[PDB]
């Protein structure tokens, strides 16, 4: 069932990164 592995880590490439972009560090 890959479709639901992959939305898994959709998640985190968008808000884990999204971290960092509250600035300046985090």
């Amino acid at each position: 069932t890959n479709r639901r592995k992959s939305g898994k880590y959709k998640k985190v490439e968008i808000k884990e990164l999204g971290e960092l972009r509250k600035e300046p560090s985090l």
